[PDB]
């Protein structure tokens, strides 16, 4: 019945940050469209401010949170967010990134003038060194996932699509920590619940599934291993609950098929979407997509972030 | 006064076309304002069906020209774009295609079910080749820029961008050929020719420029050596004329520009150009162009398509 944010702070930060942001486009596929047999509709975050999403949730909560600074943990793209919209405010950053996150996400963080902190790459790592710059920065917290405002602020991006794609039947989300999922899924079963709320999610790093599927919060044991590196987060205790009543279902993709389909968008959409915005394309394309009820045709797949290091791709890209 | 094309050729191209082609959008990127001191819109003629503006010359052409089976020589775009609208009509296609040409574009024209016959990467055996190949197979030969349903075709370019960005004060036009660069040229100058058309061009492959400082067509006497592998044939006899006449100014771009324009375009607005399509960018970042008059504001360059081997771009992408 409640939960950490509603409809209406969705939409109060929608009018709140729509002046700062970029209203994407929704762009569409008929190769792709082919191989699903569905309707595909790619709303495009990859060109938000700061290539990606975040820009929402962070200018959000920089506006609402009424400080010395602010401080956060990222895997880079909540925080080369955060930091530029601080720096607007003309107040420090200080940003706490595991050691293994994408260089072009670290460059960037420091470009954007934030202090860059290293940490180990895990969830615990990621929290406890973040508590501790923010004590002793005495800056304030602004989570990646688990603050309302932000979460907020991720929502927004459904409030866009259900206007640009009047006809849409289902969102597709890939999930880290849950801040868009829930954000979107909130919008969503408020406006139209009718339309399904769908998470994708690399199998190797499938709390989310896993924790749908056993009734609580499972967060990952170790660390997870994926190209998918903006989704290694696990839920949190402010999404869970909502992912828990109101997402309709989770799709787990494994590497192989995230490779796959950041290829085929970046090879026929000519979009350069960083490998964690294919997983929700790789959830499309994948096998247990075809039981979804051939009801749900029109569907529209966040495009969520275009930060990739095309160097470190290569290793990757699978020649014909 | 008159040249191969006229505006109401343009006019009636786009009618014909319109319904088969996609109205591409037009992109703006605040990085690239920044750097150029100018207001920018990107059209995406990389979002294209077939990679590239090239299918609106081909379709124009296929719907034209009244077949046992239609013949050209092309690096690749225009050969994938012609039998792209060949096939819709159950027509045949033999594409001739420089040996040096990128595997990408060799692939595709294969996989739209061409026969493809490659040839030495020089404009003379381009053209001797697909005479023979036309004369063998008792095809039509629909050549990839002298061609004037073909130019004509390309000149709905500008059409949409005169009607996207109302307030547009110049087109920055890639050029190998000349068809889109006269096609455009032929368009803007009959519309509202207060509106500059300028040329971007390698410097390693500056015919056009070199035409233009002469006042007489003067082809490239080696076959040019450039990553922008679109736009290595000369101007021909149909496409200067225009180019002569109309086109306000040539720009040359070095292969490092290119480059670091290319590179800019993917890592700041996602857009997976291929190199070709980063020569105008290149023209606008030049020093020279800084030359041009601060009236000239509004500029909107053609992206021109999005064909491009990842794998073989690693070999040039600069690390930080
Ligand atoms: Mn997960
Ligand atoms: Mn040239």
């Amino acid at each position: 019945a409640q939960y950490d944010i509603s409809f209406a702070d969705v939409e109060k930060a929608h009018i709140n940050i729509r002046d700062s942001i970029h209203l994407t486009p929704v762009l569409t596929s008929s190769i792709l469209n082919q191989l699903t047999g569905r309707n595909l509709f790619f709303k495009c975050e990859l060109f938000q401010k700061t290539g990606s999403f975040k820009i929402r949730g962070a200018l959000n909560a920089v506006r609402s949170l009424v400080p010395k600074a602010v401080v956060t943990h990222s895997s880079g793209n909540h925080g080369q967010a955060l930091t530029y919209a601080a720096k607007l405010e003309g107040i420090p950053a200080y940003i706490v990134v595991p050691q293994t996150a994408p260089d072009c996400k670290k460059l960037a963080i420091q470009a954007y003038g934030a202090s860059i902190v290293y940490c180990e790459p895990s969830d615990e790592s990621r929290e406890n060194v973040a508590k501790r710059v923010t004590e002793e920065t005495e800056g304030i917290m602004v989570h990646p996932n688990q603050e309302p405002a932000v979460i907020a602020g991720q929502g927004t991006i459904a409030l866009e699509v259900l206007n640009q794609v009047p006809l849409v039947d289902a969102l597709v989300v890939p999930v880290g920590g849950g801040g868009m999922l829930a954000g979107i899924a909130i919008t969503v079963k408020a406006l139209k619940p009718s339309v399904k709320v769908y998470a994708a999610e690399p199998s190797n790093a499938d709390d989310c599934y896993q924790s749908k599927l056993k009734g609580k919060l499972m967060p990952n044991l170790y660390p997870p291993e994926t190209i998918a590196d903006g989704v290694k987060s696990s839920i949190g205790l402010n999404t869970w609950p909502i992912i828990r009543d109101l997402v309709d279902d989770i799709f787990t993709v494994t590497e192989d098929e995230i490779k796959c389909a950041t290829q085929l968008v970046w090879e026929r959409m000519k979009l350069l979407i960083e490998p964690t915005a294919g997983v929700g394309v790789a959830a499309v394309l994948s096998q247990h997509f075809q039981t979804v009820s051939p009801e749900v045709k029109n569907i529209c797949i966040v495009l969520s972030g275009g930060n990739v290091d095309l160097t470190s791709s290569i290793t990757w890209v699978k020649q014909a």
